[PDB]
């Protein structure tokens, strides 16, 4: 039971491979790729709004009046320094979800319910505001007159329109932004038809017509084909592994099925008869005739156009006592580029030629080859053959390569255009008529005669494989056109089949009915590729954005990894569990090294510049506390009383608890707190407003540090904030008994933002109900000759054996 | 008790770290070392330390 | 006397190998067809009826 | 096949009798010799026509 022994090996080298079980299932996932959907908001970005709070004036008193104070909405900043930045980050991730394409300021405007000429607004959080400030009476009367006399400007003729707005610097930062950056670009019939591949409109098989107009206000966006900036293809062998197999089962799904092939029957009666095996005493009697069927020909076909198309690394499976197989072959490595195949497969079929065609024809000693040996066995054969008219073919067939050529922005994998018209294989038909002519010295003749005419029948079937050549390739240039990330030769580490019994049934089984690809299926397999393409790209720019954003917000505790996956997740062909690590290390690091995509950043820099302006309001944490064992006097402030607030931070030495947590350290702060040192705690940390004045005679205050040195764990560190007024229930202490409210222990926080009317008041312009068309090959009205009459590159018809 | 979250390379080994971070005893250097010792990769390599 | 700094150490080790245990799995075989079949000295055996 | 970089195998210990066995312990060395043919014997072809 050593065959099953395969199974487990191939079985370990598959739990290394991010393919998914059955490769059909591939096909369902890339269509599944759609391209990026078009957002839009209904409703502006908004971090603040107006609150109208209390006042006290100095002697705690409230005053008559409140005051328009910026506020946060939902306020949910939480404890400690490394979540804040989180929550930052996740803040810039989720606008970044939200980020709109295009916006249109007449899809959410509405009426000013204040103004004499039929005044509107943009948006309903903007007239909410617009009211309550036309009837306070603290406000002055030109705001009033302003509000009453505001004016949008429609205009159509040139689609703009201008929309006040009222809304805080920041959130008219990323609104401006949104307006300014948008990604929609104008739309015509010339894109459409450049947007099409050159070689398919400057060939005349594949008639193109346009036959729907579009008017100025169409809208597309330039997806981003920006070729592989990772490099998958060197020292990521699974991953590439992977995409190429994607490719080839895409590939399959788009080649041209062949049709009006030969009775199978046929041709079985005339090789069974031409053959004459019954005459022999060999033990290859049923199995030679196996595999000539169609379904195995139409195989071989997809198979050979998908691998070239994809750079699948295949192989040669065969039976060696076949030589209708390797005669086969020969035209195989003809035709196909040596580089395609598995080296060690590819010397077994040119040794089995060699060693059972060629050299016993000639009469040479038969070989003995090294394994390793640099020199390919047709190579060695080039040299040792006195012939030309099968030297020559080995030399071609040496030096039968793909050839790089840059087109339309994309590497391509090209022909040597002996290939494309089918020439060449004029000279391996001679180097055949040659094989059958001679004597084989040595060997029998019952043999000697059936090799010789299984070599007759390829070269009758001398026209209809010029025939079968031109067309392969000319369905493997046009497929290649529908192509938009460089195409680049990898040997894979698992490798698609192919049975030379499918070559013969292909060479042996064809003729005259020539198979092209419909414009729809060339849409298709573009549109697909396109899809795929961008979706990389997009993966790869918000993954480096993240990454780049983590390590400026200095978040540490997180893993890179959880990223790395998610971008592979995102991408359907990836199965992660599978994956080695090393790969997905070296993905981090060839991630890191790339710079970030331009929106990506911008916003970012928005969020940096402002992030402490955002983490300064939140009344629910504190930038820090401060001790100081000194009877300090409590200040005085408009939104609270008296106070224990300080807004510098200086003249005291900063530790910092992030640090301090993280470090347990702990001998720094209790030699400090035992030995009652000045000190400023620095840190996001909650607090409580304290509203009594026996609390703060009490001394409460510091009475919130020893459970630091008990429990070394600093995050139930909850300050007292006093503020004391006229409605603490106890400030009847402070205004009839002639002493200056004091403490110690000053809380690290900042005044509110006051409300300002001028700064606020901004103009936004946007367009007008333009529109946004997202597949536009649909725009293109495509046709084909009649097959029968069509021409490859040479400007002479295909398959011309009529 | 890792200020990234790292790794060590044993159960047993973690162990003894958490056995002596949470105690009362030990110095503060004892629990900056633990804090600061992680893993490190190199996949040029393939290497991890 | 335990020694928390000195006690500790850095291990090395590559990432991600694998290992196989069969080798000729790997490698398929097949003879020429035994009428032609040739010993050392490059000429038949089995050559006379 | 095209196997990685990334994969690695076990070399066996193919060094010959270091206890030559062929030499007074003739019975150790006749069970040897017999599992050899009774193997050797298995794997010789049978005759064709």
């Amino acid at each position: 039971k050593e065959e099953h022994q395969k199974e487990v090996q191939y079985e370990i080298l598959q739990k290394t491979i991010p393919t998914f079980e059955p490769k059909e299932s591939i096909l369902k996932k890339l269509e599944d790729i759609k391209p990026e959907q078009v957002k839009k908001q209904t409703k502006l970005f908004r971090i603040f709004e107006p609150r109208q709070l209390p006042v006290y004036r100095a002697n705690g008193e409230k005053e008559l009046r409140n005051r328009w104070y910026w506020k946060l909405k939902r306020d949910t900043l939480p404890d400690g320094d490394y979540d804040v930045r989180e929550y930052f980050l996740n803040l810039y991730d989720q606008v970044l979800t939200e980020m709109p394409d295009y916006l249109l300021l007449k899809d959410m405007a509405v009426e000013n319910k204040n103004s004499r000429d039929a005044g509107k607004v943009v948006d309903s959080e903007t007239a909410a505001i617009c009211d309550a400030i036309f009837q306070d009476e603290e406000t002055e009367g030109v705001v009033r007159r302003f509000i009453a006399e505001m004016r949008q400007r429609v205009q159509a003729d040139r689609n703009v329109v201008n929309y006040p707005s009222i809304l805080h610097p920041i959130d008219h930062a990323f609104n401006e932004y949104f307006l300014q950056h948008q990604l929609v670009e104008p739309l015509n019939n010339d894109i459409i038809f450049n947007y099409i591949p050159e070689r398919i409109r400057n060939d005349v098989n594949y008639i193109l017509n346009m036959d729907r107009n579009l008017p100025s206000t169409a809208r597309y966006i330039r997806p981003n084909l920006l070729q592989d900036r990772l490099n998958l293809h060197d020292n990521f062998e699974s991953l590439w592994d992977t995409i190429t197999t994607s490719n080839y089962i895409l590939a399959r799904s788009v080649v041209p099925d062949l049709k009006e092939l030969v009775s199978t029957e046929a041709q079985i009666q005339k090789m069974s008869q031409d053959l004459q095996l019954e005459a022999l005493t060999i033990q290859s009697e049923t199995q030679f005739l196996t595999g000539i069927n169609s379904q195995a020909a139409n195989d071989c076909f997809k198979t050979l156009i998908a691998a070239m198309l994809s750079q699948r690394t295949m192989s040669l499976d065969f039976v060696t006592t076949n030589y209708m197989s390797l005669i086969s072959g020969m035209w195989l490595l003809t035709v196909v580029p040596n580089d395609m195949f598995i080296r060690e497969s590819l010397v077994a079929c040119q040794l089995a030629i060699i060693n059972t065609i060629i050299y016993p024809a000639f009469g040479m000693q038969r070989m003995h080859y090294r394994n390793g040996d640099p020199q390919t066995p047709f190579q060695i054969a080039e040299q040792q053959i006195q012939n030309f008219q099968v030297a020559n073919w080995l030399h071609f067939v040496n030096n039968n390569q793909f050839r790089q050529v840059v087109i339309d922005g994309v590497l391509n994998q090209v022909l040597n255009d002996n290939i494309r018209n089918g020439h060449v294989v004029n000279q391996l038909m001679e180097a055949l008529m040659q094989l059958s002519r001679q004597q084989f010295p040595t060997m029998p003749v019952d043999y000697k005669r059936s090799i010789q005419r299984g070599i007759l029948l390829l070269s009758n079937r001398l026209g209809q494989l010029v025939d079968l050549t031109r067309l392969l390739a000319y369905n493997y240039e046009t497929l290649m056109a529908c192509i938009t990330m460089n195409m680049q030769h990898v040997q894979t580490l698992t490798t698609e089949k192919l049975q030379l019994t499918s070559v013969t049934s292909l060479c042996m089984l064809i003729g005259n009915a020539t198979v092209i690809p419909s414009p729809q299926t060339l849409f298709h397999y573009y549109n697909v590729n396109v899809n795929f393409h961008s979706n990389y790209n997009e993966r790869i720019n918000d993954a480096v954005a993240i990454i780049t954003a983590a390590n400026r917000l200095n978040l540490y505790q997180k893993k890179m990894k959880s990223i790395v996956e998610d971008f592979l997740k995102r991408l359907q062909i990836f199965d992660i569990s599978r994956v080695p690590d090393d790969q997905m290390y070296r993905l981090r690091d060839r991630l890191r090294l790339l710079p970030v995509e331009i929106r990506r950043l911008d916003i970012f820099n928005l969020i940096l510049m402002n992030m402490e302006q955002i983490e300064r309001a939140s009344d629910k944490i504190a930038q820090g506390v401060i001790i100081a064992y000194r009877d300090m006097q409590l200040e005085r402030d408009e939104m609270y009383g008296y106070v224990n607030i300080a807004r510098n931070l200086d003249g005291f030495q900063q530790i910092n608890l992030e640090e301090l947590m993280r470090t347990g350290d702990y001998a720094q702060i209790t030699n400090m707190l035992l030995n009652n040192q000045p000190v400023a705690l620095v840190g996001a940390l909650p607090f409580i407003t304290d509203s009594s004045v026996i609390s703060l005679v009490a001394k409460l205050d510091a009475t919130v540090f020893a459970q630091i040195v008990k429990l070394r764990k600093v995050d139930t560190l909850k300050p007292i904030l006093y503020k004391i007024n006229s409605d603490s229930n106890d400030f009847y202490l402070v205004a009839n008994y002639d002493w200056v409210p004091t403490s110690t222990t000053k809380v690290y926080k900042q005044i509110p933002q006051q409300f300002d009317f001028r700064a606020s008041m901004h103009m936004l312009t946007s367009n007008l109900t333009f529109t946004v068309y997202s597949d536009l090959l649909a725009f293109v009205s495509a046709d084909t000759v009649e097959p029968i009459n069509a021409v490859a590159f040479d400007n002479m018809r295909i398959m011309n054996e009529l």
